[PDB]
This record gives structure tokens, C-alpha cells and sequence, in this order.
């Protein structure tokens, strides 16, 4: 198994929606076929969300993300192995924008 440090890039795409660039990171040891992405609320820790993505994306739009609530996201590449090199990044949203720019 080579893992490393998070490897996840936010940025404000459109609107409230985030993208998180999934950076490869040193695979397990075998080529990823998937990815699987959960994130939840930070307000609510009893549920879990799931997005799956192709191991070529290396990349996932989300929607629907308040201004005024933070969402933890937890990023688990599948190859081989099943799960290796996982990305646990966590970060709330900014307020509502008031230069509707970034």
C-alpha cells in the first residue's frame, strides 16, 4: 500500500456548487477503476451521501451547497486492492456572495 497526504482541490465553479479536483495520488498499487466519494453535513453527523466516479475523472461537481453550512467530503479510490490512497477533506462554504464573481 503507497498512499499520501489529501490530494482534493476546491474551487467555485457556478453558483454554490464546489469542484473538488481529485488529485492521483500514489496508487495502493494498481490502476483505479472508480471512485467513491461521500460527504455529509457538518450541522448533521448521522447521514452519509454517496457519488461515484470514473478513475479517469479525477474530478466531481457537487450542487446544491448552502452559503451558510459546511459539508465534509471523504474521497476513496477503488483498484484492485477495493480501497486505497482515500482523501478525507473537510471545509464549510462562505456566505452568501455580494460580488456574485467568484
Amino acid at each position: 500500500r503507497e498512499p499520501s497526504p489529501p490530494s482534493i482541490h476546491g474551487q467555485p465553479s457556478s453558483g454554490k456548487s464546489f469542484k473538488l479536483s481529485i488529485t492521483k495520488q500514489d496508487d495502493g498499487g494498481a490502476p483505479i477503476l472508480e471512485y467513491i466519494v461521500k460527504y455529509r453535513s457538518k450541522d448533521k453527523e448521522d447521514q452519509w451521501l454517496e457519488k461515484k466516479v470514473q478513475g479517469n475523472k479525477d474530478h466531481i461537481i457537487l450542487e446544491h451547497l448552502q452559503w451558510t453550512m459546511g459539508y465534509e467530503v471523504q474521497i476513496t479510490a477503488a483498484n484492485r486492492l477495493g480501497y486505497s490512497e482515500p482523501t478525507v477533506y473537510e471545509f464549510s462554504m462562505p456566505p452568501k456572495p455580494n460580488i456574485i464573481k467568484d
